[PDB]
């Protein structure tokens, strides 16, 4: 049968197939199966496809992964990104806002990305537990933009007073749009968490799982693999360290 790969449509609008094409061709070469790219706007919809075994493999975010493990999604590997980054949520405001801490965002307008994002939502929902508040009882209003870049744009435009986003996206955005970056500051950083793992559906065969794991873990030793890695700005895939997501598991329990 077809091997179905699921991603969010909101990471790279108009450029998803452009970015994933080479890794999909690699999976065709390593599996001998036709590969179909399945997009959804929300991480909840992607997780439902995994849960119902409607797809084989998914590139999901870190909080999605923590929920997906509970219904038997299995980790394949995690990207080791060029610069070997560390992953955290950053809270950004405008430098000219006079809002210089998370505390000073009480009764302000705040942007989240996707409800199932750690860096775009859950990191800050987890944090607010310490003061027995939720985003709804801490902020004057909240909005789910479904995009780290749009959240960043909304802070820049004064539509919201702050946002929580992926530190990787903030870094890349400062380089590509330095005039936007210069207007913004990080007022708060989350604890470190692992990179988002690639997962397979609970229904995928153990044989297909071992093939897929070997294909990912050896991708940097294959010519088409290197082209797939270059195109995604990943140096290689490495084994999952489950401990790297324990902070997310703990937050999720405090709800």
């Amino acid at each position: 049968g077809v091997f179905r790969v699921a991603v969010s449509s909101m990471i790279s609008p108009l450029e998803t197939m452009k970015g994933y094409g080479p890794v999909l061709s690699y999976i065709e070469q390593q599996t001998g199966r036709k590969v179909e790219l399945v997009q959804r706007r929300t991480y909840r919809e992607v997780n439902e496809l995994i849960r119902e075994n409607k797809i084989d493999l998914a590139f999901i975010c870190t909080y999605s992964f923590v929920e997906a493990e509970l219904f038997g999604a299995r980790p394949v590997a995690v990207p080791q990104v060029e610069g070997n980054p560390y992953y955290q949520a950053v809270v950004i405001t405008r430098r000219d806002s006079g809002i210089n801490s998370l505390e000073e965002l009480r009764n302000k307008r705040f942007a989240f990305t996707d409800p199932m994002s750690f860096s775009g939502h859950i990191a800050l929902r987890g944090e607010l537990v310490k003061v027995d508040r939720t985003p709804e009882t801490f902020f004057a209003s909240t909005f789910y933009t479904y995009s780290h870049d749009n959240s960043l744009r909304a802070v820049y435009d004064g539509i919201v007073d702050g946002a929580t986003i992926d530190s990787l996206v903030f870094r890349s955005s400062n380089i590509l749009y330095p005039e936007i970056g210069a207007a913004l500051q990080v007022v708060h950083v989350s604890p470190l968490v692992g990179a988002p793992p690639v997962v397979v559906s609970p229904g995928l065969s153990e044989e297909d799982y071992q093939l897929i794991r070997r294909a990912f873990l050896n991708m940097h030793n294959e010519p088409l693999g290197k082209q797939a890695l270059d195109t995604l700005f990943i140096d290689r895939f490495v084994m999952v360290n489950s401990g790297h997501y324990d902070y997310i598991r703990e937050i999720a329990g405090k709800i």
